[PDB]
């Protein structure tokens, strides 16, 4: 599928990784649901989301209401997910089309990405390279509500190319938060040479548990205080390679959810912040995306039919910082869980069954 397809060609890049597959789809959505993206370029798209309309063969109308609902359909979902005392959004996601201000958009594209999507497009000037940078950090910084200031990116296209960002932000509470009174720090082997510390934090209580000598990465799985979502986190019996073959898309990860069962453990987990920006013009090519970011070959006559652009840049920023009371929010054990080498966690849709956010932690942070 698509996240399983995304998630092969973008971890194949590695360190600490961090990406969210849910909403790249929900940045590209905007391109065939409105209508931008058409001909060859577009329908490179609908194929790697891997949607009905596009199975068969290219039928341009066809594509983008079935996208167009697609989407909506998924963005009401996490949107109808509300925590806490007042009620507040659990899924954040913006996504931005940096475009140069002289084109005459059509009004049509104008229109849908407005009233059909939650997106927004921005219009700046890439001649005046070092303005239109800071307008992206202080879009981004506004959308963030500051948890993601200081985003400065080095290069800018030469006027025809766009910039996407998308900004994924997961807040929520534990079901079950952390004593403070515990979170001890301990040592963290990383390699054999190098040993780092960090502030673990010790709680013991009934998680689903799963053990899989069969690979070589036992799992646990955390429920947050909404609990259609999971935090899920893989530790090797230091194989590492055994556990990736999950965060490649190699292995479903709900496969490997459904075997977990109740179970006293002892949990000892590091607090850290994880954010990690990236590019995925070089991930959604090796995807099947590729006519997109080509200036020769980009079709995107559905913003503008009188100069000719392409996306230069797609980008994507995340911040994942774990605390003893939730993420962004500040009993007898019959299993040990320590988790003081390099592991792979997850927050897990329950409802979905997709891993929206899949990370690959080599060093807490």
């Amino acid at each position: 599928a698509f996240t399983r397809a995304f998630l092969s060609k973008s971890t194949v890049e590695f360190d600490n990784f961090l990406t969210c597959p849910l909403g790249i789809l929900f940045t590209l959505g905007i391109l065939l649901g409105s209508g931008g993206a058409q001909g060859k370029t577009g329908h490179q798209i609908g194929k790697a989301i891997r949607l009905k309309s596009t199975s068969s063969s290219w039928n341009p109308f066809g594509a983008q209401e079935e996208m167009k609902s697609l989407y909506k359909e998924l963005n009401d979902s996490l949107g109808s997910e509300k925590t806490f005392d007042k009620e507040e959004k659990v899924v954040r996601i913006s996504t931005g089309l940096f475009v140069q201000r002289t084109h005459e958009i059509e009004t049509s594209f104008n229109e849908s990405i407005k009233n059909d999507f939650k997106g927004e497009l921005i219009p700046v000037n890439f001649l005046n390279r070092t303005s239109a940078t800071l307008s992206i950090n202080r879009w981004v910084d506004q959308q963030s509500n500051g948890l993601l200031e200081k985003f400065f990116m080095d290069d800018i296209p030469d006027d025809t190319g766009m910039i996407l960002v998308n900004v994924f932000y997961f807040r929520d509470f534990w079901e079950s938060p952390f004593e403070p009174h515990y979170t001890k720090i301990e040592n963290f082997d990383i390699s054999p040479n190098r040993q780092i510390k960090v502030p673990m934090m010790m709680k013991e209580e009934v998680l689903h548990y799963g053990k899989f000598e069969n690979q070589g990465f036992e799992i646990v799985s955390k429920p947050l205080n909404n609990t259609r979502f999971t935090f899920v986190v893989v530790l090797p019996l230091w194989s590492l390679t055994g556990a990736m073959e999950l965060l490649n898309g190699n292995k479903i990860l709900s496969e490997y959810i459904k075997k977990l069962k109740e179970t006293t453990v002892s949990l000892r987990l590091p607090k850290f912040t994880l954010k990690n920006t990236l590019d995925l013009v070089q991930t959604l090519k090796s995807m099947g995306i590729v006519d997109l970011f080509n200036p020769v070959a980009a079709n995107l006559s559905g913003i503008t039919h009188d100069h000719q652009l392409y996306v230069d840049k797609f980008m994507q920023t995340n911040i994942l910082k774990l605390n003893e009371s939730g993420i962004e929010a500040t009993v007898l054990p019959d299993i040990d869980f320590n988790v003081n080498h390099p592991f792979i966690c997850f927050i897990y849709d329950q409802q979905l069954t997709m891993p929206i956010i899949a990370a690959k932690v080599i060093e807490p942070i």
